[PDB]
């Protein structure tokens, strides 16, 4: 017909505090759908407060599955080039909530040692950190030829939608914005976005080839950027428009307020 259709699985939760519960259920369902011989399944974690609650929920209700049964190998979709123990570290937050009790081989942080080996982190520092994380992912997961570049294929990618419609640290204007060959790249936040630190990020081509993608989005204030992913024919789009090209199983987990214009 006249337009390409994008039909992700949409789950709308009544209370924004129900999103972590639905995300946890989805992740556990994906784990149990996979034969134990394919475990551990690769997950790329997002930062932020909804993820932090999802990871605390996994820790309180699914520790046996993750620690004893080694169901998941935890990677980061992005990381701030700040110390591994800083308040702005995605690894620091995931570690406090969950990863402190996960076997060490199943926890794969970005090496951020370049911070404090330099006075001010610059683009070239971020790029060497992205290349180092790419090599780490390639070793642990292996890679494959995709769309005719060899890309690791993540089992799960967890994403959050920013107020500017960014995801991971993929910003309009970033090295990552349209990156279709490298698995990992870099991004600096746009003017309205903090913290003002360089980030290592997975690229669109990596997310596009993940077996499962789970986007968490809340707030009436993100309804415009969400509509620019979901609507077929809008004039203006956010950078997360690329999620329409996802090859895997896509789930959007929403609150009522962000979902007011959807036919859910």
């Amino acid at each position: 017909h006249h337009h390409m259709s994008f039909k992700p699985k949409i789950i709308v939760c009544g209370s924004p505090a129900e999103l972590s519960g639905v995300a946890c259920k989805k992740i556990v369902e994906i784990i149990h759908a996979s034969e134990r011989t394919n475990w551990p399944l690769s997950i790329a974690l997002s930062g932020g407060s909804t993820p932090k609650m999802l990871y605390s929920l996994l820790h309180e209700e699914h520790l046996h599955l993750l620690k004893e049964e080694r169901a998941l190998r935890f990677f980061f979709g992005d990381e701030r080039l700040v110390p591994a123990d800083a308040a702005e570290s995605n690894y620091n937050m995931a570690r406090q909530a969950l990863l402190r009790d996960i076997p060490e081989d199943l926890v794969v942080p970005v090496d951020v040692g370049c911070v404090g080996k330099v006075s001010k982190v610059a683009c070239n520092d971020a790029v060497k950190s992205a290349d180092a994380y790419e090599k780490k992912i390639a070793l642990l997961l292996g890679t494959q030829k995709v769309e005719g570049a060899e890309i690791p294929v993540f089992d799960i990618v967890l994403l959050g939608l920013g107020s500017d419609g960014h995801t991971a640290s993929i910003f309009h204007g970033s090295q990552a914005e349209s990156e279709m060959h490298r698995a990992v790249s870099v991004g600096f936040p746009s003017p309205t976005m903090s913290p003002k630190v360089w980030r290592v990020t997975l690229t669109p081509i990596t997310i596009i080839h993940a077996r499962h993608v789970i986007l968490l989005a809340t707030g009436k204030e993100k309804k415009c950027v969400l509509n620019g992913i979901i609507a077929d024919t809008p004039t203006e789009v956010p950078v997360s428009r690329f999620l329409r090209n996802c090859k895997g199983d896509v789930t959007f987990i929403l609150d009522k307020e962000i979902a007011e214009n959807l036919t859910c």
